[PDB]
Formats: C-alpha cells, sequence, structure tokens
C-alpha cells in the first residue's frame, strides 16, 4: 500500500511517536512526575493498545534508506523483529485491560512488561 | 502535555495521517481498487474508529500559528469544531460495527457517513 518508501517510514514514525507520547504519560503518572489519575491512563493506555496494532505495517522491505531510524538488521532477521512486536502488541494490550481497573501493582508491572518491549527492540532495531 | 505548540501540531497531523491511511485503504476496497478483504477491512475499521479519538488533544489555542492548515475558526468556534469530532469518533465507532458483518449495503453507506464527517470539518476548518 506505500506508494514510496518514504510513506511506510513516515507511517511508522508517526505511530510510534503516538505511542511514546502517550506511553510517556503514563510512566509520567507512574514515576510521581504527575499525579496517577485513574481515567486519563486508562485513555493512555488504551491508546497505546491500539496504536500498537499500527506500525508494523509500514516496516517494508526496501525502506531501510533515507531519513529512517530502523536498522537493516530488521530485514536479516525479520522474524525476530516480528515476534518482538507481537510480543509488544500482547504487553500494551495487557496494560490496557490492567488499567480497567484498581490493582496498582497488576498496573505498574504491565507498564514496566510494555516498557522492557520498547528498550528491547530499540536496542537492537533503531540507530542509536 | 505538549513541549511546544509545534508539538501539538506534529502530533494531530501525525494521526491523520494515520486515519488517512486506514480509511483510505477501505475506500480502495469498495471502490475496485484493490482485493477486497473483509477481516482487513474490519481491522481498519477498527484502527480507524481507535485513532479518531486521537487528533484532538493537538488542538491547543495558539495553534493556529506554526506550520498548520488549521484554521484559526476551530478557537472561534470550539463548540462547533468539537460537536464536529465526537460526531467522527461516534460515526467511525458505527463503521467498525458495521465491518463486522456482511451487509455490505450498510457498510458502504457506514463509511458515506464517516467520509461525510471528514469533509464537514475540512470545510469549516481547514485551511483550502
Ligand atoms: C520493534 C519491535 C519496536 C518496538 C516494540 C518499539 N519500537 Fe520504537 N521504534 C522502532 C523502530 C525500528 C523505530 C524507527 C522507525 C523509523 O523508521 O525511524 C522506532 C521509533 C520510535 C520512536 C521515534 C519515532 C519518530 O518520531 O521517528 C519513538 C519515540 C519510539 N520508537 C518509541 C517507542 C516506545 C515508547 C515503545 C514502547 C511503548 C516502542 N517504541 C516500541 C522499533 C520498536
Ligand atoms: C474536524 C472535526 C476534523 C475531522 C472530523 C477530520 N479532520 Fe482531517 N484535519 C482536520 C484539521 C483541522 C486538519 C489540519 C491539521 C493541521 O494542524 O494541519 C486536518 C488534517 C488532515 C489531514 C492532513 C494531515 C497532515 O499530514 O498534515 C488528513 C490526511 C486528514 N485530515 C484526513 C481526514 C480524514 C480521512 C478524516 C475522516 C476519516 C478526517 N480528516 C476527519 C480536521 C478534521
Amino acid at each position: 500500500n506505500f506508494e514510496e518508501p518514504a510513506d511506510a517510514i513516515e507511517y511508522r514514525q508517526a505511530a510510534f511517536g503516538l505511542i511514546a507520547y502517550n506511553f510517556g504519560d503514563m510512566g509520567a503518572m507512574l514515576k510521581g512526575k504527575k499525579p496517577f489519575d485513574a481515567a486519563v491512563f486508562s485513555t493512555r493506555a488504551d491508546n497505546v493498545a491500539a496504536l500498537s496494532k499500527i506500525p508494523h505495517e509500514g516496516f517494508i522491505a526496501g525502506s531501510d534508506k533515507g531519513d529512517t531510524e530502523a536498522l537493516a538488521k530488521i530485514w536479516q532477521d525479520k522474524a525476530d523483529f516480528d515476534s518482538k512486536m507481537t510480543a509488544f502488541q500482547d504487553n500494551a494490550a495487557a496494560l490496557a485491560v490492567a488499567a480497567k481497573s484498581s490493582d496498582q501493582n497488576n498496573i505498574k508491572q504491565a507498564f514496566a512488561n510494555t516498557g522492557k518491549s520498547c528498550k528491547g527492540c530499540h536496542d537492537v532495531y533503531k540507530k542509536d
């Protein structure tokens, strides 16, 4: 569905920028930068879970050139990339469900598990 | 939560781009331009319905200034803008429901109802 590689890059960059903004607001609440607000937290969690479904489609073959932070390694080891992306989606979904209840510890763990997805993929597949 | 106004603009622009990609793919399948897949159509509908809840947050006061196609009129009649935005969210949710059926006439009309949301806001609140 992408006419040019720049379109696939823009698609996936846009999605991750939206992810990072919404995920960072949950982090701010859990880290104590701002008070925990259950209603906003749940919107943020719902948003990350839905947005997690988006960027994978942009990682098309032949889109490592130009203005992207994606490494060529993605396409050398695509099944591992895909495994990490799936695990991220599943972790984000689990965070959304945790955010529908009051148990704070369950939220904290789900957030942490999701965060470990970001870092695990970042470390292998994104430019420093 | 935006560090600078330009970030609010970039945020809403990114969300609309992802809406347009997903909405456009659905339209292409209804209009004979690529093969119809009901599962993909459905998940795109679900993407649109979730994404429709994202861009509103970016329409902060003052952010008619900058690299934006948002008209200052947004903030002259933010009630009407917000009514249009929530109606969009409602029409997108309805399209996602319709897409869980095989009633093609209802799906075509749900798609048209959602497209009317796009046009109605575009015509009033976005630069030509
Ligand atoms: C691989 C399975 C990833 C997971 C899980 C997450 N991210 Fe990531 N992210 C990844 C890549 C390969 C890229 C580069 C995309 C490109 O073409 O440049 C990124 C990018 C980001 C960005 C930058 C977006 C931009 O404005 O260009 C951010 C802010 C970002 N990623 C954040 C992020 C967070 C918070 C994640 C977990 C909630 C996360 N990513 C997961 C690969 C992967
Ligand atoms: C008002 C309630 C809107 C509705 C409903 C929809 N859109 Fe829109 N869109 C709106 C504005 C004011 C803007 C300008 C944003 C800015 O700061 O420039 C936009 C922009 C877009 C874009 C361009 C995004 C970009 O890359 O800059 C697209 C592709 C877009 N809008 C598409 C779109 C579609 C398909 C919609 C219905 C499914 C839709 N928009 C609804 C205002 C509103």
